[PDB]
């Protein structure tokens, strides 16, 4: 289900209890609760520019292709977990199967970032099948052309997802993903399945009955 843990990261800088920028970032955190309940993506700003008086910027993303009670429970794991691993930091970011969170002191929100944040290539190859890279390209092809949200794509045995952070714009949604998906190809060249995470954007794919 969508609650498996991908990665997390979290600033090297790390705030004091009792400032104001631990409150902003409960604030923050309770709000992205409130949220879930019928937004699967939102956006927030929380204070005033500084530090301990700092201002909390956020987001989380559900995935687009999950219910609203689904995506609210993934979130308050997530916020859960985020504290667990992530205690002090002045910023940090957690990706589950079914949700991403993120906050951080700077203003990130809206621009363009397309820095690599995880991938993983599966351990087994295929070698000796032209038409699983034919059908992959044709996948990775399809998975680019994403504007706003998710895509499902399918090319015989190759399946693949990708997802665009609601922040983006339509034409930042499309560089994000030519990123991921060229990245997939140059990091994973021959893997069965592989998944690369950026700042604003993922894709995945993986074999069928391969
Ligand atoms: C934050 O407060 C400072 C004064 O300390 C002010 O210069 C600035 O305009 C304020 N910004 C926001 C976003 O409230």
């Amino acid at each position: 289900e969508s609650h498996i843990f991908i990665y997390g990261g979290c600033s090297p800088e790390k705030y004091t209890p009792n400032t104001p920028f631990e409150s902003n970032r409960d604030t923050f955190l309770s709000s992205v609760v409130t949220s879930s309940s019928d937004a699967s993506f939102n956006s927030f700003a929380v204070g005033n520019d500084s530090s301990s008086s700092s201002a909390v910027f956020g987001l989380y993303q559900c995935r687009d292709d999950l219910r609203s009670s689904d995506c609210s429970k993934c979130i308050q794991t997530s916020v859960d977990q985020i504290t667990l691993i992530c205690p002090y930091s002045y910023g940090a970011s957690l990706q589950l199967e079914g949700c991403f969170l993120r906050y951080e002191t700077n203003d990130f929100l809206g621009k363009p970032d397309t820095s690599l944040r995880y991938k993983k290539c599966s351990s087994k190859s295929v070698e000796n099948d032209y038409d699983f890279f034919k059908r992959r390209d044709d996948v990775l092809s399809d998975l680019e052309s994403t504007q706003l949200g998710y895509k499902v794509s399918r090319s015989g045995l190759v399946e693949g997802y990708a997802q665009c952070v609601g922040d983006l714009s339509p034409s930042d949604c499309t560089a994000c993903l030519a990123e991921s998906v060229g990245k997939l190809k140059n990091l994973c060249g021959s893997a069965v399945a592989a998944e690369v995470y950026l700042a604003q954007c993922y894709a995945r794919y993986w074999g069928s009955g391969y």
